[PDB]
């Protein structure tokens, strides 16, 4: 369990929408067994986590083509500067941490170096699953890096410096809200009532 | 950041439903930069809310031919009573909190004196876009104010009395869930495969 | 009041979804009347609950036929071994807690006479409309008993001995997102454009 099961949550007055029967974040069994009792942060999330995700064969309808799925945010990640720490001779290892992920490097290393450090931090995060889905070198420019995260939220990072390197984000495309895998089944011409105008409407199945 | 990015939040187990790749809450970017490591609050409910927004474009379907749209509620604060405040002499200015908002105000003051005050702050929490969306007077009671709201959540404001001034709530229009413009594309009348009677049915589209 | 309307939110940076206006989380008047002015958690859900519930009389359309409507979890409660306590004489009762649930008990008891007590702990919960739907007894085994929980939320408990009493939890049938009741209006059968093939679909309305 985590702090989320044990943090209270309002809930709203003459709420039913949770099985017709109680409202968003009434105590489950879950919290019960920790004991705890009270309405709370982790029952409402999940609450509404079932109210919005659709079941598999499900239908969305849209005029535009595009597709119902989510898509992650792609930014480049940009470094300037000297890794530096007067206080330790030239050559001394360190660890820097670059937006959380902690690379190994030695100071006097200038920021193309360090770079070199930096993609393999992103391999590891990368191979655990953690934030990051992929990155690719910049093919023009060594002191930059492009990662796509797995999620397909927003991220706005703070630029920073720690140890004579200055860190910034990039932002190449935007995320886009959206779940699951959805086919494009087909097209289907419409002529609304009383209208003559014809409207073309793509139809999308949840497959998974 | 305040505090849900540093907030745990059990992941549901088996759950894989952010990008067909993990659990609703798993860390972020946004996280780790900020040194928290573990699911949390802040990326739970943003992964919700990116499951709960359809595409500018989606269309909705319904046999009402009520828009999708949200509505914020609408109340008449009312206020009675003369501002009061035994520790001070007559006329003294002090400051008074009205459901949160505060309030110039001097000893002395008759209810009807109040509200001149509280329209001000109204106004003034109407500029910075903080929760008052609009504001207007009673038609026929100088003692209450008719206020709309910029978020379209349900709020139950208990009375109370502060400085000799009794504040109270009186709901007068219910909110309505909803998000986004939506606009009606017209009707389609479809009789079911083996049916008799025609179904109508109303078909809106989001272009906001 | 609960911490949730005290607990800061990070908003989503450029966010209006929240009536074309603001981001979710934004403060609304009911936090302003606590003495919290900033973005929190509260406000964060009440807005992903407004924009995952659709009003009643919408049309969900899917190809499997299946009801869109959520489906509770169902366990089955085991439990072993003798109500012990030798603190105390034989037979002096004693509080047990089953997942949270204070049964009323007596050293001595064995899990058959034990689970007698448990019937009695989630009668008063179901009663209370505590966590628990219904329940019934096991098919077979008189030292299980099949659970049933209100909410739609997937469930894992750990196994964990107390008094004697080793209490364990087995899954039976899986939870289902989804929300409020829906009726199936029938079938359509289209032909969409340019296909050579026939699709069914499916139409459901929210009723409740």
């Amino acid at each position: 369990s985590r702090l989320a099961d044990f943090l209270g949550f309002r809930p709203k007055t003459g709420d039913i929408d949770v099985m017709n029967r109680q409202s968003v974040g009434s105590v489950t069994i879950s919290q019960l067994a920790k004991g705890f009792y009270e309405p709370n942060i982790e029952s409402a999330i999940n609450d509404v986590h079932n109210f919005s995700i659709k079941d598999v064969g499900t239908i969305i309808t849209n005029k535009t083509g595009v597709s119902p799925e989510g898509v992650s945010q792609t930014d480049y990640w940009a470094f300037s500067g000297t890794v530096t720490d007067d206080s330790l001779p030239p050559g001394s290892p360190i660890t820097v941490l670059v937006f959380g992920l902690p690379v190994s490097a030695t100071t006097g290393m200038t920021a193309i170096e360090f770079v070199a450090k930096v993609r393999v931090a992103l391999q590891e995060a990368i191979a655990s699953f953690t934030a990051i889905n992929s990155y690719k070198d910049h093919p023009t420019d060594g002191s930059k890096l492009e990662v796509t995260y797995l999620d397909n939220q927003k991220h706005v990072l703070s630029t920073y410096s720690t140890y004579g390197i200055t860190i910034s984000q990039e932002i190449i495309s935007e995320s886009k809200p959206g779940y699951g895998t959805w086919n494009l089944l087909g097209a289907q011409t419409v002529t609304l009532d009383n209208q003559q105008t014809p409207t073309v409407f793509y139809h999308f199945e949840r497959t998974a």
